[PDB]
């Protein structure tokens, strides 16, 4: 049965060959193919690739930051034109504006500072998740979204740039991340590890089993200059996927910290500087 | 090369194969596959389904429905739990509430009735679609959503069922269609000749040539009065898919007719009758 990340380097095969010049908002031109899809199964293992080091540690404490729903930028640890719609003063004090988690937590509240108390407003798309799970595990809109948060100042409505749909059948909790756009040598890797980290999470305080996760994507492209390092990591054979283990009983989503989780069995080839 | 309808007749194949049981919401059990993907050539060829007819004109007419942002059930011409939340007397006559195409033209607009004048009101999708395509027609933005009508009384902020984003490179345009779920039996084949259409309307009015269109689906059920139906569909060998023929000079979206529409060289397999 083969290694699921011979299908991310088959996209990136794919992308190389096939892919067409594409030009990007910040100028750099991109190989680019529209529609992908990879299917990882989340059983018994954990999607960390192995063809370069992943920074783990970072993914797990971005989704913490996410996950509290922060908006301030000092609170992200050491583990953009947007920043031009805010105030100088908000800014150097670390204050994002309601961006990232606010969304996942807060989603349509009125935004005062990074500091004001939110509880009980807007939308908690995170506890709607996790609660749905809970009372019908049939439901097929057990979704959340996540917008680029320079789309919010630009237009009324904007769209998310990420859709995460949940899935339970037979105990077994899958992921599926539909993504507007996905840089294949940055961002992907990162996403995919992030959103499997999040499905682990959630599977553990409702009781289910990881199944898969599954990557969409609408304009997947390889920004030029990552385009020699790809070809080389194209050369490299994968190993066999790390576990993830929790080590605690956690039962809400907010009570998980970085120290709960441990990867093991983690052999990836050396890291590979892209530049952004 | 091989034909794209084979990745449907695929699809159901494999949920026949490995899809499990799973309980849907009108009580009906399906058999269930989460996550797949097919990608449709567009370029020279519609893909109507050959391996069963497929009733066109009955997709354009609903389709051109959608896209006058019309409520009235009357105005659909002759090619569920929602009405609960309505009234009886505005049911009665036709109005459907703020559903379907009024989403698409008048998104987040407050409804009135039916017969109301919303220009102006709520955020155009799919004029904004067509302006951002001639605007920039890089931006990975370019996504219009559709909310099952069901939803909108359950909920604050409910999820979309469906998300469409479109993708321009090379003078190409193509569609991208995510929905969270997907009955392969009926709904599917639909799905996939109605966002092809709309493609085929949007390419022409913007100069672009139809480049692919790539089906996304999370909940990929067959419901089990369907199984025996879709077993001898699976014995059809598909045909040539036929042509689109788009017969006057058409500027702007609402200007679209069904007489405007021609079908070429369709040879489908006899009509398959499934019950919904």
């Amino acid at each position: 049965p083969p290694h699921g990340e011979l299908q991310y380097l088959g996209q990136i095969q794919h992308i190389l060959r096939c892919g067409v010049r594409k030009d990007d908002r910040t100028g750099t031109g991109t190989l680019s193919v529209f529609g992908m899809q990879a299917r990882y199964s989340l059983r018994d293992e954990f999607p960390l690739l192995t063809t370069k080091r992943v920074f783990w540690k970072g993914v797990l404490e971005e989704l913490l930051w996410f996950i509290k729903g922060s908006t301030n930028a000092k609170e992200l640890s050491s583990k953009r034109d947007f920043l031009d719609s805010l105030g100088f003063s908000t800014r150097e004090e670390g204050d994002l504006g309601p961006v990232y988690g606010f969304q996942w937590r807060h989603f349509g509240a009125e935004y005062r500072d990074m500091e004001s108390d939110y509880s009980g407003q807007g939308v908690d798309q995170l506890q709607r998740v996790i609660d749905t799970i809970k009372t019908n595990p049939d439901d097929r809109r057990i979704i959340m979204c996540a917008w680029n948060p320079r789309d919010l100042p630009l237009m009324k409505l904007p769209p998310c740039h990420a859709l995460c749909q949940f899935y339970v059948v037979n105990s077994e909790l899958s992921c599926q991340l539909y993504q507007r756009s996905g840089d294949m040598g940055l961002g992907v890797p990162f996403n995919i590890a992030s959103y499997a980290l999040l499905t682990y999470m959630i599977a553990h305080i409702t009781g289910l089993k990881p199944g898969d996760f599954i990557h969409t994507l609408g304009d997947a492209h390889i920004y030029l200059n990552h385009i020699e390092p790809l070809k080389i990591q194209l050369q490299r054979e994968p190993r066999p996927f790390p576990k993830l283990r929790i080590l605690r009983k956690v039962e809400k989503i907010d009570d998980f910290k970085a120290e709960d989780f441990q990867i093991e069995g983690y052999n990836p080839h050396p890291t590979i500087k892209m530049e952004m």
